[PDB]
């Protein structure tokens, strides 16, 4: 297809057998080699076999391909010799995003996230790659964290901001944390948060659905308990960062996301009873 | 101090000022204490400084910090030079990251996780890093590489860390990619931590040599080798796991191992006296 710049693909015949059997393109095989990262041929096979080729193609390959597309399109803007000044910097960021995506890959392959999440997660980087075009136009923007972020990204950090910024903690301490950790860690946080919020909201709907009173309110206890704990972690981590206690934003996102998921299922299961 | 004149910020809390006056701390010294204070409260740094005595405070806290701030001031002059408008911002941002890291050492010190020797040892790691701006402005492309920000000492340390990490399986390019992903802020901190462990291990080495050859020398010797092993293994593991997509932080658990070596040194010395 369009993604000619790749030229790195599966060589393992067993995987090749499941990819041909699944009926995906040369384009397809390439994309899988990309997100394969340094995970073995065999383990990529092991995950994929358990799932239907049907589910696989739309949930995994399609989304990956959308990304590789927009990355090809961004790569061009680096290659352009008008952008030689900003070239190396852009390539570096490209490598960071690459690692992050391959990580979402890793996470899906070893079973930590489902197909749905994988699809949802990988698309997060599409606007980030697309952002290169805009940045080149007036380069001074790169020395800021926000210079690298689309409006969905800014929206998400502005949400986290409203969670942490308060009387005692202002826009300045917050922005300072983000400038310290860098885009790499910032976007990772963004994604992790998005996950947590999505699953929290599904648990919300599911709980509303439960017949009024009896155990319904007991569920909303857990919902509120979990939300409080998570929001607390966000504040705790940012305060701790500004205070000098630690040098890393850690929200315990994955743990809380799983908590909301279990909760959603108990709410769906209690609607029925 | 004319070198600290760019600062414009110093202790306000009057009881703290009284204690610093009781100690002989200059104006500049006040300005330094205010600097490493960060967001800690005057009560906290008062509590710490009080139990220590003017001799130690002046020599291990104030003198090193003040030297550091003089350096940071030079670096600031390079930043604000109008020639360097084009890169001004990017340097200030690094300047801020470095502030944070220093205030962190401040923090560990005030809350008792490190003592005076470590504070003075660790805080001067940053002087080269600020000085480096002077060179960086002359050839701005260097900023696009993490090694562009490292001074000679930093380079040395990284090379050494590389030798611990690089394999037939894991090569110089992979190693360099994690450095670049993580950025200078995390890279320099891993360097300080590593240096602490390395320095403590050597102290523990000497202390074991001092033990009369014999009964418990071996048992201590085992610990030294085992500990070095465990640490070096943590380093390799964290880099591999990083390029493998397993995790997104370089973490060597270095503080834990610094303490292990310090305890080991103390045990070694108590053993010299007993035997």
């Amino acid at each position: 297809e369009a993604l000619a710049y790749l030229n790195e693909t599966v060589i393992d015949p067993k995987l090749i057998a499941l990819l041909d059997d699944f009926g995906v393109s040369r384009s397809g095989r390439k994309a899988i080699s990309y997100i394969q990262g340094n995970l073995t041929s065999d383990v990529i096979y092991d995950r994929l076999n358990k799932l239907g080729a049907d589910v696989v193609i739309e949930k995994i390959i399609k989304p990956t391909v959308s990304l590789l597309k927009t990355k090809g399109e961004a790569l061009k803007i680096i290659e352009d010799p008008t952008n030689e000044g900003v070239k190396t910097r852009l390539q570096n960021m490209c490598k960071r995003y690459d690692g992050l995506v391959k990580g979402i890959g890793y996470d899906f392959f070893h079973g930590s996230i489902g197909t749905d999440r994988f699809a949802q997660a990988v698309v997060y980087y599409a606007p980030r790659f697309r952002k290169f075009k805009e940045i080149v136009k007036n380069p001074r923007v790169m020395d800021d964290i926000y210079g690298w972020l689309d409006a969905d990204d800014r929206a998400t950090i502005n949400e986290i901001g409203k969670i942490v910024i308060n009387a005692t903690y202002d826009k300045d301490k917050f922005n300072n944390v983000l400038n310290s950790v860098g885009v790499y860690y910032v976007v990772r946080m963004i994604d992790i948060y998005r996950g947590v919020k999505i699953e929290h909201d599904e648990a919300l709907n599911a709980i509303t659905t439960v017949p009024d009173g009896v155990v319904k309110q007991d569920l909303q206890a857990r919902l509120n308990r979990f939300k409080g704990e998570y929001y607390s972690n966000i504040r705790g981590t940012f305060k701790g960062f500004t205070d000098g206690l630690h040098f890393q934003i850690m929200t315990d996102g994955d743990k809380y996301r799983n908590y909301f998921i279990i909760l959603k299922f108990d709410a769906q299961a209690a609607r029925v009873a």
